[PDB]
């Protein structure tokens, strides 16, 4: 089948600052098919608020969108991308790096 493996990376709006509003973000881009299933982790859990970009297409790029959601961080606090994609045997986790 054509395909090709999504690029992950995950990272807020605006530099970490531990008690202000800020957005948790998981652009996933470069694949095909584009079935595709995305989702964020607030500490090996389910954000059920999350949103995201419609879903795009380049003849470069390929499919690619982004999905959000609003975070006030903390030191305790871990953040994750879960991606799966028929590209990929077992899903992949992307932690929210700093």
């Amino acid at each position: 089948m054509i395909q090709r493996t999504p690029k992950i990376q995950v990272y807020s709006r605006h530099p970490a600052e531990n008690g202000k509003s800020n957005f948790l973000n998981c652009y996933v881009s470069g694949f095909y098919p584009s079935d595709i299933e995305v989702d964020l982790l607030k500490n090996g859990e389910r954000i059920e608020k999350v949103e995201h970009s419609d879903l795009s297409f380049s003849k470069d790029w390929s499919f690619y969108l982004l999905y959000y959601t609003e975070f006030t961080p903390t030191e305790k606090d871990e953040y994750a991308c879960r991606v799966n994609h028929v590209t990929l045997s077992q899903p992949k986790i992307v932690k929210w790096d700093r």
